[PDB]
């Protein structure tokens, strides 16, 4: 009896947040206009999946909560509500299945037949086609009007178990399993081709669409499998009989919980990957040298102080690749000049390494740590003397570089200069050293 309240509270909560959630999602994707066509066509399929979820929450859930609340009470929705409850529930399972299949085809064609896709696909055609999806869904659901009926009050099948075993089997085959098999094959083949095509506005959309499709396909199996499993049992199939009763109950809730959380989830997940893509784009743009792309991303709201798995900020990559323009703009939008990575390298280490003179100047001008030492004990002057960048050694020494600094290997930059046959560079450190001796006295 106590559980009834607990289930009610949970079931009511799922209803209000589920209806409003899917409603907001429906109204949002409606207003939403994207320049990339596929972005739109993806959102059309995401609309009809939110509609399918909303219908089930408005029409089906309330009937269940009554069936749960009033156990073994008369069916109080008439023969119309009886036949209709299963029509809508069957009409939505088809709609969802045809959407995830239609979406996966459009996204397969995009990647694997682009110059066949360009000549076939359009926002208008997708919109007109998603109508056909809901028609087919309604026509495929018509048989459930005749299978279910009212008797003595129970909304129970009004047809033989033989004829009923057929429809349940035909339902589960192409409202599930067929879509699952088609979605996973097409999305796999496409995703493999996509990761190869990497090894532009349209190309961005594809990576988004493939993520979306893998997210909805995983969300589709977790929700509808225990349900369709439960259905499949009726067709084929004690003390555990009462224990297998819990599965039936658990499978219903799952369809509802999923349908209610998916909007709250998708939006939560979209935000994270939305920024994760911006940050990933900035790092690529910085290292590549697309000074244009960087400008756009920083305005968009990309994190100036992003990092790699290694701990390479954009300023590390720009300084390393020697993109003075990108270095200048990164510092302009408040990049950490003294930022460290795993090995403990600052940008000034990398600009002294590759030997970009003016970047070394800019980093120091914007307050770079001149003596900054890494894990191995190495400093920027070690690296300039190592590669023999005489001009960089000059400015480093000029900006208060420690000519004496030794590493873990017990080698100073003076030694490294000699050890690389850099006769000129070595001569400058000797001069610099004896000057430091005289001020020390
Ligand atoms: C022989 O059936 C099973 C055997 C083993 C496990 C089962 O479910 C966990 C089932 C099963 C499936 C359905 C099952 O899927 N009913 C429906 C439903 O979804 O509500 C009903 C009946 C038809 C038309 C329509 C849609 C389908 C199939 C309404 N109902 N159902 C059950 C039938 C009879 N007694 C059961 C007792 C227990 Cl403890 C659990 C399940 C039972």
């Amino acid at each position: 009896i106590y559980s009834k309240v607990l289930v009610t509270a949970i079931y009511l909560a799922l209803f209000v947040v589920g209806t409003v959630g899917n409603g907001v999602t429906l109204f949002t994707l409606a207003r939403k206009k994207s320049l990339q066509s596929l972005q739109s066509r993806v959102d059309y399929y995401l609309g009809s999946l939110a509609l399918s979820d909303l219908l089930i929450l408005l029409f089906a859930l309330p009937v269940d909560l009554y069936n749960f609340i009033w156990v073994h009470h008369p069916w109080a929705f008439g023969d119309a509500g009886c036949k209709g409850y299963y029509f809508l529930r069957e009409a939505c399972t088809y709609a969802t299945a045809l959407n995830v299949v239609s979406l996966s085809v459009e996204l397969y064609l995009a990647i694997c037949h682009p110059f066949k896709a360009k000549t076939l696909m359009s926002r208008s055609r997708t919109k007109k086609f998603i109508s056909a999806i809901w028609l087919a869904s309604a026509l495929l659901a018509i048989p459930m009007l005749f299978t279910m009926g009212l008797q003595n009050l129970v909304c129970t099948p009004i047809v033989d178990t033989a004829t009923l075993r057929v429809v349940i089997q035909l339902n589960t085959f192409m409202s599930f399993l067929f879509p699952m098999l088609v979605a996973s094959i097409l999305n796999t083949v496409a995703a493999r081709r996509l990761t190869v095509m990497v090894h532009p506005g349209r190309v961005q959309a594809l990576r988004r669409g493939v993520l979306v499709l893998r997210a909805v396909v995983i969300a589709f199996v977790v929700c509808w499998l225990p349900y369709h499993v439960r259905r499949l049992m009726f067709v084929y199939i004690t003390a555990l009989f009462d224990f297998y009763h819990y599965f039936y109950m658990l499978s219903n809730a799952l369809v509802y919980v999923s349908a209610a959380i998916n909007p709250i989830l998708y939006n939560l997940a979209e935000d994270l990957v939305e920024d994760w893509e911006k940050a990933r784009k900035l790092l690529e743009a910085a290292r590549k040298g697309q000074d244009d792309e960087v400008r756009i991303l920083l305005a968009n709201g990309a994190d100036v102080n992003t990092a790699d798995e290694t701990g390479f900020t954009p300023l590390h990559l720009a300084a390393w690749e020697g993109h003075l323009g990108i270095v200048e703009v990164l510092l302009k939008n408040g990049a950490d000049v003294n930022a460290n990575d795993e090995r403990g390298h600052t940008p000034l280490h990398l600009a002294a390494y590759t030997g970009h003179l003016e970047i070394v100047e800019v980093l120091l001008k914007n307050g770079a740590g001149v003596n900054a030492t890494d894990v191995i004990g190495t400093a920027p002057l070690h690296l300039a003397a190592m590669w023999g960048h005489l001009e960089i050694v000059e400015v480093l020494l000029k900006n208060g570089a420690d000519v004496n600094a030794q590493d873990k290997f017990g080698k100073t930059p003076f030694d490294l200069a000699i050890d690389n046959g850099n006769e000129d560079i070595a001569e400058v450190l000797q001069k610099a050293a004896t000057r430091e001796l005289e001020v020390l006295f």
